[PDB]
């Protein structure tokens, strides 16, 4: 029930190792913004859009 599972649901599975290698845990991921994601190196626009949408959803009750 963690970041690897989430990414698999979003079709972002190939990015799981990027975040793991950068020591990004689920809690930290859920605090990220678009600027942070670009700074993190997620250049692929679509991957970034899906991540932000997931972040958005998990911050809503
Ligand atoms: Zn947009």
């Amino acid at each position: 029930s963690d970041l690897p599972e989430l990414f698999s649901k979003l079709g972002l599975g190939k990015y799981t190792d990027v975040f793991q290698q950068q020591e990004i845990d689920l809690q930290t991921f859920l605090t990220l913004t678009d600027q942070d994601l670009k700074e993190l190196g997620i250049t692929t626009f679509g991957a970034r859009e899906k991540m932000l949408l997931a972040i958005s959803e998990l911050n809503k009750n």
